[PDB]
């Protein structure tokens, strides 16, 4: 199916997630499933001269699973050594916040609006080495914010706090919100729900990444069977 998916969608393949309390990697990690988010991360790392110190990770269409993906990659980043932030830049659907377990009273929103302070806007989870910033209340405009020099001065500053940052997004198929978040990051994870039939949507997710002109890293497939 993996080699199916490379060939028709030409994209490598990052890792195959089968189907499977959200944090399998934290809860369970010896197991087989952990074992391919660790191979995601290998995979973006050491795939020469790439130095990625950001993603941007999105999907083909809603219920693809893409905010349980961003969040075990996390895990795996931060029990590698990496001192990671995972941003919640789903402002519209936000759910990092449920995943994690943290209010959402301020987060990305409120800090980019100096509604919140960037110390309290930033939480340290019980993780090792892994920060959430979880969407902060959802505003009528969130392109505006994504597109703001303030923005542009958070992520110069996240940086320089963090060895790794991933942007969990919406999906690709009817805002640009990961679009233009892609122009920070450089760089975009593409997670395809292994499940959806409309092929459309898959191969026109792709083409939508690939005019940004940010290095479409590879295919996360999840949802696979046994």
């Amino acid at each position: 199916t993996e080699e199916d998916v490379e060939s028709q969608l030409g994209l490598p393949i990052l890792g195959s997630i089968q189907k499977f309390s959200s944090l399998i990697v934290h809860e369970q990690p010896k197991s087989p499933i952990s074992e391919k988010f660790r191979g995601i991360r290998s995979n973006i790392m050491f795939a020469p001269d790439s130095a990625v110190q950001s993603i941007v990770i999105t999907s083909e269409a809603p219920g693809a699973g893409k905010s349980t993906i961003a969040a075990n990659l996390a895990v795996a980043y931060a029990q590698a050594g990496y001192k990671t932030l995972i941003v919640d830049g789903d402002m519209r659907k936000p759910t990092q916040h449920y995943i994690f377990n943290l209010p959402n009273n301020e987060g990305l929103s409120s800090l980019l609006l100096n509604w919140s302070t960037y110390q309290d806007s930033i939480i340290s989870t019980e993780i090792e080495d892994l920060d959430v910033l979880t969407s902060g209340p959802i505003p009528p405009n969130p392109s505006e914010l994504i597109t703001s020099r303030a923005f542009a001065n958070l992520y110069d500053t996240l940086l320089m706090n963090y060895n790794f940052v991933i942007i969990d997004t919406p999906p690709v198929n009817t805002v640009t919100d990961a679009q233009l978040f892609s122009k920070f990051t450089g760089n975009v994870v593409y997670v395809v729900n292994s499940e959806n039939n409309n092929k459309d949507e898959v191969k026109k997710g792709k083409e939508l990444i690939e005019a940004t002109g940010a290095k479409l890293l590879g295919v996360v497939l999840n949802r696979m069977p046994k």
